[PDB]
């Protein structure tokens, strides 16, 4: 397993050298949120992450009532999701999960979820090049998309366990590809393993 950890606009201060010190080798940033919110801390956060040797990604914060997928991949590949096969992009994560302003699966079907969901990795696919990561938890997909095993031959699964191990995944996946198993990184933040080696960790940023 490899370490790492993600941040967004919540966490005011990350010294990316002493992050580094610490062992920890990606790093996740929130980018954007719906088709109107833009984090003003990415930018002076994957800069950091960029100049201290991090591998790095960004995030986006699903909102699937606003607004297509479709146009939320193009707003996150715009302005923060986009990828270069410079062995240090991850490639961007869907940020899907529990409705933070309402009901728990923002008043979808389940199957008007999925198509959702398809539109934006599909789009996001178009776009740079990638499927992006699913960032998720198992409860959630569970309720609202049905448990759909439709991503998961594309898109790896980051998934959310706050636990001593990482729990039954979502229907579909064999395996993590990352498991966020804290709100605790130490200088504030999530903390992340990397399912893999170093080699592999590389291979999931070039896309091959």
């Amino acid at each position: 397993r490899i370490p790492g950890f993600d941040i967004s606009g919540w966490q005011p201060t990350t010294d990316f050298a002493r992050a580094y010190a610490n062992g920890d080798r990606f790093v996740y940033i929130k980018a954007t949120e719906g088709t109107t919110f833009k984090s003003s801390a990415f930018s002076r956060q994957y800069t950091g992450a960029t100049q201290n040797g991090f591998i790095r990604g960004a995030y986006h914060f699903a909102q699937p009532a606003a607004s297509s997928g479709a146009a939320q991949a193009r707003y996150f590949a715009s302005n923060g999701g986009g990828w270069s096969k410079d062995g240090i992009t991850l490639p961007g994560a869907l940020d899907i999960e529990y409705n933070p302003n309402g009901a728990t699966c923002y008043g979808l079907s389940q199957s008007a979820m999925v198509n959702w969901i398809e539109d934006f990795v599909t789009t996001y696919h178009g776009i740079t090049s990638r499927w992006p990561v699913i960032y998720t938890t198992t409860d959630w997909w569970t309720q609202c998309t049905g448990n759909s095993n439709r991503f998961a031959n594309r898109c790896p699964l980051w998934i959310a366990r706050y636990a001593s191990s990482v729990g039954t995944l979502p229907n579909g996946w064999g395996f993590y590809t990352f498991w966020q198993y804290n709100d605790k990184y130490p200088q504030g933040g999530d903390s992340n393993w990397f399912n893999g080696d170093a080699s592999r960790l590389r291979a999931l940023a070039n896309g091959d």
